[PDB]
């Protein structure tokens, strides 16, 4: 069946990649390219398409940022199907883009195969997930924090550090010394990735 | 002055004496119990005679929660109970996050001696005790939480990008400045908030 | 068949005569009475019965006072079923009370059979609403804030005086005299029970 | 340079926006308009991100007052917003800071408020003026006036939010009935209520 | 004068209500669609109060059905809708009436119902005609059907949902086995579930 | 590191194979056997134990039943970890039992291997779920109602119908027969186990 779809980057050598590589699937219609936010949010209302393949870095002073404008576009366009195609692999980005609930994730890393891949899902109705998208939601997997897991002494040690314990008080209670409970807790911080006790207990109130 | 009944509870021994003895000279407080540990704390709160309790933060206890859980415990299942944490703990998010909770105040051990005895006399007129050295450590997170210097609007700017999904060199085109500059205000941000790696940056920026 | 039943008021003669007149009742065994509600809520453990009679402004130094005891009673003893015997005929109250879902209140300005309706209705599995319970609750009939409800006009100005049009403003739009609708705000406000400007205001953000 | 859009439906202080802004060499006014309608419609196409705006425009279409600017903030996020207006009360400037905007600036304030508010702007900052904090002063206790409710004041209320009788709270406080009705009559007058539906309703919230 | 928009893709029903509204003298018509599309692109430019619209408009870009009403209640929300269905589902009539819109048409029932919603609208007042309101009270037991749910239904259900088997139900209650697989049988059949995983599903979720 | 246990179980096969299981054990010191909810509750706070180990549908009405009586002893007694013993082998009600945030569960079969692994579980720290209890689950891997998920079509086919376009409609807006869809429905209903579209919509609103 033939799909027309829409490409909004602000990278042109990109998006002349995009152009090439979608002109040789001949079921994939392109039907408009965008460099910048506004542009394609005034024009989506005349373009007849139901899939749209977008960065999240467009310039535009009008409808959003980055994950916002991804929120704007679904909000506002309920019908039209989102790809997501991005050079950000920090593992938290990807996630948040996934609890937007849209067809799929492309890095623009591992993007040869993967594009057409995700056109061929969505053609069939179902998301797609490349590998590479999965292997750095792992470096999320424990706990969202990073792929060095806290061990079950660290994170006892940081849920009586976040209930009002000092560490001393830590000490008196577990049995063992100052020492060993200073260096469980430094250990802990730095698989976490904080440098104070204010950050730390900012952190551990959200998870 | 009318007279007020009291229970008192530190899983330090020696301390727990020393508010004891500290008490007994103020003619008004009459101490009716005393506890080491919250099991028993709670297994007797039903039957003592006060609606005023002195509480520790660090007490052990394997049944009813510990620290600031055990406080909510209390409150929930002890509603009409006025409340008083005595503590050592001088972090200001644990001061903020107990005074979250709606009791009558804090009262920090350094203190005690003259802070004690006002935040008994703040209790029977109504009113909510906050000390002058619990204020200022509140001061030294008043910058969103975070700490006494608060982010610039240009290192805002950079961290909400950030969190949109921005790379450094996306962010750089989109402020019209050099990576150089975009980088040096990221570190100086990440910094203030005491953060080390952009997943922990990231992590922290889902709070606001 | 037979009912355990336990009373709990802190007005002596009351307790007494609530006491008494359910001894009339044959199949009603009162196995506990209560003045405070400390006795009473360590007693519950311990003592079997279907039914708690109580008041709203009984002393106690634990567990709460008034609504924020039977909230707690109904939480932590789930299956004790809840008359409520209050003087109290304010319509909120009361419309509070009964949000908590219990067996039913009755009123002590109510009827002589009021009580005893009561319990006959819970032996059937029902909730029992008396009539003078019902009369009261249609004071607050219009939206809960009164008897009188506000007109399509009032409404309007109320509104747009929420949106931050002033007086003034809503006379231009509305095409009418000021005078016009001054005399239906302050009709409104008279309404509501609300004497200013910023009352009105922090009124109609809540509803 | 800055661009910037202007809305309000009094030509007297439309004159006096584009005279103060005439004054400032940075600023350019590239659209102008007298309803809401207007303004909505042709915000896709101006080329601005700054709307200096009237609370009480007309326009049938797309909300009045805060509602429009609620609109206006959903369906174009990256707008910064300057709300100019007429409203002195204290709980609608409140309100209208709530929405998270630029800054508000009232017309009988100073003069050189609205270039203030265009340069903190330019530095990220939100401006708000010695005339709007002085006027949001009148509800420093709780958002209901300038006196706070007194501790025994509000022992009174939540007794009574409770389902105390005035009776009852008397005996449970010792004290006489004509001192808590006084006291819960005081009270009363600080929240502005005017009959005890009002006042439980008003104490269900907060 | 009330100005309407029109929107259906069926030709016939179209034009229908075209010659329907010229008939009432006060009603003008000024736009005519057959898809969602074109009409949500018009919507800015039409001066209109009500609009008549179908819930299985075609058009692949602000959604479909009861989420293209949410869409336009949303970007439009001084325009009140009518909606024209010939779906007679009392679930899907339930969901329509509570996104609080001036009311419900259907295709089938009279041809006055159409006339008598626009003068309801004209009073203030909402329109609900007597046709809706009969297939409203077939899911008028709890929203799940006709045949309300007995008072022992409920308690075996009530312990099935926490985990008790049909065997130690039967146990609990003086029971036989047989007295409460009937019941669950019969607690199943008024609500629609053919197993005990839909059955928990659906318990859970209410 | 010596752990008190309590069993809260009143089926005499598997209150002595418990207790036998956990004798073995020589870090383990049971201190409570309880036949009824209330006996149970009551002795609770009186007793030092970290871990219980409870039947669901254990006697006693005045705490609760099942589920409910679990979520009870979790919100007053915080501190226990809970595990769960079950002759009912239902998949819906094994993930809600695991929804409720507890060390584990352990079906009827496992009174020798499963209790020591969950014990040793809870000692280091870590959850614990048999492989019996994960083959249980499996039966409901598809969306919580089975384990034949909906395809692609059929999803999209119901998505119309909850939006409120008829069956000649979805036939319309996706350009298949009237009797292609009609199966597709029908197929979506029977994976559901829902007999009619009361149900069907219903289904679709709240899950």
């Amino acid at each position: 069946n033939n799909m027309n779809v829409i490409i909004a980057d602000d990278h042109p050598i990109v998006l002349f990649g995009i152009r090439k590589s979608l002109e040789q699937i001949e079921w994939v219609n392109v039907v408009g390219e965008f460099e910048d936010s506004t542009a394609l949010i005034n024009n989506l209302p005349k373009l007849d398409a139901h899939v749209l393949i977008t960065d999240l870095s467009m310039p535009g002073d009008k409808y959003g940022d980055g994950i916002t404008l991804i929120k704007y576009i679904k909000r506002h366009f309920p019908s039209l199907s989102i790809i997501v195609l991005t050079m950000n692999n920090n593992p938290a980005i990807l996630s948040a883009v996934l609890d937007l609930d849209i067809e799929g994730i492309v890095l623009k890393q591992g993007a040869p195969t993967d594009l057409p891949k995700a056109l061929a899902a969505l053609q069939k109705g179902k998301k797609f997930t490349p590998e590479s998208v999965s292997r750095l939601l792992e470096k999320i997997s424990a706990g969202g924090y990073g792929d060095k897991r806290l061990s079950p002494k660290e994170s006892e040690v940081l849920r009586l550090f976040a209930e009002g314990f000092l560490v001393t008080e830590i000490a008196k209670k577990l049995n063992r010394s100052i020492k060993t409970i200073s260096s469980q807790k430094k250990s802990a911080m730095m698989k976490l990735g904080v440098e104070n006790d204010i950050a730390l207990l900012n952190y551990l109130s959200s998870v």
